[PDB]
């Protein structure tokens, strides 16, 4: 399938013990990908102070498309130092792995695989 339904734990920033995927643009957005597929995927709502307490390159999912089954379409765009690869619309957070975190809330998405 070209989508994939994924119910998403939602994370507190300063809860996240694992503040990245990876070292590269290429290897933030494979290890996400990876994360997504086996469920160990979590996300960060971006406010104020979140982004720099996080590791760069970051992974945000960003809205595709304006919502099957409640699920909000999303696709993967990378940034480093300012840089982003990938466009796309509006971010719903930043990915991080999940290792146990207790989350706050789930976030519904149908992700473009």
């Amino acid at each position: 399938k070209t989508h994939v339904q994924l119910s998403l734990p939602v994370l507190q920033v300063r809860d996240v013990l694992v503040r990245g995927f990876g070292d590269s643009v290429e290897e933030v957005l494979s290890e996400a990908r990876q994360h997504l597929k086996d469920g160990t995927c979590g996300l960060v709502e971006v406010e104020k102070g979140v982004l720099p307490q996080l590791e760069q390159p970051y992974v945000f999912i960003k809205r595709s498309d304006a919502a099957p089954h409640g699920h909000v379409m999303v696709e993967l765009v990378a940034e480093l130092e300012g840089i982003q690869y990938g466009r796309s619309g509006e971010t719903l957070g930043v990915l991080v792995p999940h290792v146990g975190e207790i989350p706050v809330a789930y976030r519904k998405v149908l992700l473009r695989k």
